[PDB]
């Protein structure tokens, strides 16, 4: 709610082209298709092949910044991103070689930050997941077995065994309801009453396990990144030790591209920013372009008013941001700083129009 | 649990009439329907047309309070709320012009506060949603592909391609279970075991992403609105800086209409209120009508008793409210204020019956 | 995890008998049923009728404690619990009068505490629910309409209208998957990709709205009840103001019936209790029966050991309970109290066997 | 996200063999199966029988550490793990005796820690679950009844009774959507609009009840275990009382097996560890093998750098772990300790290469 995400967060053309790349698959996969456009997109594989292949050797020129680097992840696919189609091209002379369009699917995941964040936590909590997944397997066959007890007699053809029943378990437990083969008797129909009751508590926990400390990591992700951009601010010599842990949970950083709008004038004042690197376009008769290491919005927050300036991203600014309460929290937290921000609430009145 | 929501929170007749307005659609949509009531409701479009159109020009008289205003949102539909039916009326001479009853559907959303609240946060967290939505597309085709591997042989007519399989993926992943086309082999049936396991963790996160800091915004929504109605209370010169952040998370404000009941006498005392604007009906031999900037309930909370007065909303009172713990928290937080509330617990014993 | 719930929490025979009472319905509801047991259970209605009717007039003798009472809720059904069957008995001379076995269903809800707790909060947060429920109706018809656009042509018989499509919306949105009528074209099949994506975020919020501050109320429910049983403890003259808010969130009270086990000897020490009313059976050569206002378990917690006594509920004891951390929190919170609990960890060594 | 789970957390071969053990069931369960491998796995039951039976008497030699022990849980199945197959072997002379492969299913649960953790909390919160489960039964028949009102007329064969309707309730309420028998009329089709709306709020709460304070227990599980491994650290004479409660929520302990990697050199520094028991392989010219009661990583965290040593688990080390913020929290929390860790950030520069 308090952040300006811009500059094409889904930027890298490596990440982009699997999507157009892999829809190229389908038309090959289909009868009654002319050959015209059939192979026309086979090029587009060759394009994406050649395109990543173009990118490829530039990467293999890894004498760049070659001091200490851990790039087994980033490289893992780039190798295979061209080889797997290639060996596929020949031995699988038949068109099915395109079935090695399973391959680029990691390329989005190549430069997918927030995926390490995902896999980071599973290697702390899977202890639970196992004891639950076991427990999932407990309750599965514990309950799956209860059906073969019954309808083997009059429904062999659907329930003539155990695993045919295990099928109808998790379909029944995991919230799904396919609807292919269903009981006819009473007591077997009774048993479902605990099933959804169970599974929705099972996943009531188990999916909750994920979001539980995932969010801890994500809410932690906004600190590990943001104990940086702290010392850069020239004011933070005075802040006490414990004060920051309160703060950085709320302070998110993002980056705006050049030209874009930051705060348009006259819009309702609802937040303030801490610039740390880049520069701005504070639209005044004399533009007060504050570069790395500044802020604005206090003129509107202390007064509770619209914007005092059409600030626009003159350059690519690594931004921060902040809503009132957390700034009121700061204003509440210390008279030492409200003094200068009060002065600033008068200086920037006289500094906005002036130089 | 601690608030009195009254005065028709779904008030504005602009917001109201799409519901009766759009059910007017259906009878046109249906064969074997007489023409009698068919067009009878076509009027009701004309009514709602004329009705908003009546409202319309009053809005276009936007010389009202014309100083600095940002009304592109509120106006966006009012323009189209009449034009789109209108141009539809002529070029679509055929009855299908009523299919521009897709149009009013924003009119509820026109004056839908809590919808900006919704859209506010997506422009902070969609970073995740993308990396997840990509990941959703990863796991989709990653898994969808695994089926065409198999049943293309014996189920062409259902699984004779890739996208027919992508269909059966999210139907299978997204908790649904349609039940149109289902495997017959083993290993393809095996694969589902991870699917629901996955998707319920996927949405185990992804839907959780929404409620995660949505609630932060909503729990923030009760501060940004309620750092107001703070200075109005004549007592709050003494409160310390940090004290309020604890409080305002709990203090919700609402507004009661005139005439309505606030606290009926003899009901079990469970909460107290801070009036800030309006007036009351404190039912005593001399009604102690406390207007803007007062409170009551302490007589019942400190004593832990039923109500001392049938207080009723004499006027439209912008209300606050408060449960005990948070007032006990305050009573715990300072002896400075319990003194006067103790005195008040004796003054209002003598002030209730007296003037 | 830290509480002993006993004494038949589903106690009241008023609450009990709807369950046996209403299963009495079914056998009447069924063809090919002999008349023998048919009416045999009609008695059981008459029993439950007579039984509550027996209870009834005792309630209508409401001169008991008749000072100030708010009993419209408790009485609302007891009136109807006998009348509705009664008038049903005659005018509905046909057996369908038993269809006024819809009636007792509130009787469990009559003496269902935790149901007021439910309905308490909806009158604070339904503001959201409306803006969401509207939004649910937005996204419903916003999306439902998109289908009649298409398959009216080739699927009139299933999609020959709007509301037939609204049907397939929430079935599709609300996680369900019935599986009666399904598209055949592409673009209409495309649209589902956002649907489950939506609804699982919708209810991703909306159901979350419930558990959100429900839990606040429930976690509040353990304070409003438990600022009581505080002064009774003879030790709590010294505790500081803010200290308790930390505590009472964790301290749950329950009540054990006479005879039952409290802590059996030799079991692993994992918790301690604060008795406030009732008496115990501390199994020692001289039973140290501590009555209202005492505690035990510190001998095992400070030492981290099994139990020092087979304590059993000699009477109906209104119990508290407590795990270590929260007691370590207290031991951490003050040296003033660990002294006496250290002494107690030696006194009760000498007081256990002795008198 | 901050922990190294290793040494075969799913270790015990007792726990292992039900999985291979119980899949042995299926081939017996199936027609058209040769007898060759049929009984070949009957051995594997005899193996697992004999194998646990081998383990068994070693357990029944419970003179080991025979002072005070509470082993009714661990023993409960080991008794039956061999008897139930055994008596099954004879009286059920027919092959169905293998249906006492329902029996080992507790054997995973035998040595399933985190299962007591599960069952611990249900005996605090089931108060709710009942009032909800009742409420589930309320809303069930409250709503189930509403259908027999209607389609008994034209759908006897599907809705010719009450319980046939109760079937279609929870299938409809519990998020499932089987799709066997569906209405045809309007008002009965209307009713579903509240159903999913309800059940997803029902389980919106009810499943949430589980994860609610489950997580409290789990987040508590990391304290009850970890107030241990506290005094062992020679430094913790100075820490203040309240300081630890902040900490131990974050500090998880796990155990690494011998040989395994702990921190490989040059990897990005992201965490530090507290060793308390075992020994390490700090790969330096003179290996600084710190045994029970030490730490490392500060050299990389204060500097924010890659690893200073390929530390590997020389022995089975009962590990702790810690990320930066929580260490920054400590560094923020006191100058008393950053001094020595600063010194350590120079000592271990000179102590790493040296002895
Ligand atoms: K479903
Ligand atoms: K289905």
């Amino acid at each position: 709610m308090s952040v300006l995400p811009f500059l094409r967060i889904y930027a890298p053309l490596n990440a982009v082209l699997a999507a157009p790349g892999l829809l190229a698959v389908a038309a090959l996969t289909i009868p009654d298709m002319s050959g015209r456009s059939r192979l026309a997109l086979a090029a587009l594989l060759a394009v994406i092949w050649g395109a990543y292949l173009l990118q490829l050797a530039a990467t293999l020129l890894k004498r760049r910044a070659g001091v200490v680097r851990d790039r087994t992840p980033k490289i893992a696919i780039d190798v295979l991103a061209v080889l797997v189609p290639l060996a596929a091209f020949l031995l699988d002379g038949s068109p099915d070689w395109s079935l090695y369009c399973a391959v680029w699917l990691l390329k989005p995941l190549r430069d997918s930050t927030f995926f390490p964040v995902l896999g980071r936590v599973l290697a702390n909590e899977a202890r639970n997941l196992i004891g639950v997944t076991t427990l999932f397997g407990v309750v599965l066959f514990a309950v799956a077995l209860a059906a073969y007890v019954i309808e083997r007699d009059i429904q062999p053809e659907k329930f003539g065994s155990i695993p045919q029943a295990m099928w109808w378990a998790v379909v029944t437990l995991s919230t799904t309801g396919y609807g292919d083969t269903i009981p006819q008797s009473f007591a077997g129909r009774v048993l479902a009453g605990a099933v959804m009751m169970s599974g929705i508590g099972i996943f009531g926990l188990w999916a909750g396990i994920l979001a539980t400390g995932f969010y801890q990591e994500v809410r932690r992700g906004d600190f590990v990144r943001n104990w940086q951009l702290v010392a850069a601010v020239p004011l933070f010599q005075k802040l006490g030790p414990a004060v920051l842990v309160e703060i950085v949970r709320a302070l998110r950083a993002r980056t705006v591209p050049a030209g874009a709008v930051i705060c348009r004038i006259g819009e309702p004042g609802d937040r303030m920013f801490f610039v740390v690197e880049g520069s701005v376009s504070v639209a005044t008769p004399n533009p007060v372009e504050l570069g790395p290491g500044a802020f604005f919005g206090e003129m509107a927050l202390i007064s509770g008013e619209p914007r005092s300036a059409t600030v626009s991203a003159a350059t690519t600014v690594s931004l921060l941001s902040l809503h009132s309460a957390d700034f009121q929290m700061l204003c509440s937290s210390s008279p030492e700083i409200a003094e200068i921000f009060r002065k600033t609430a008068l200086e920037r009145r006289g500094a906005a129009a002036s130089a």
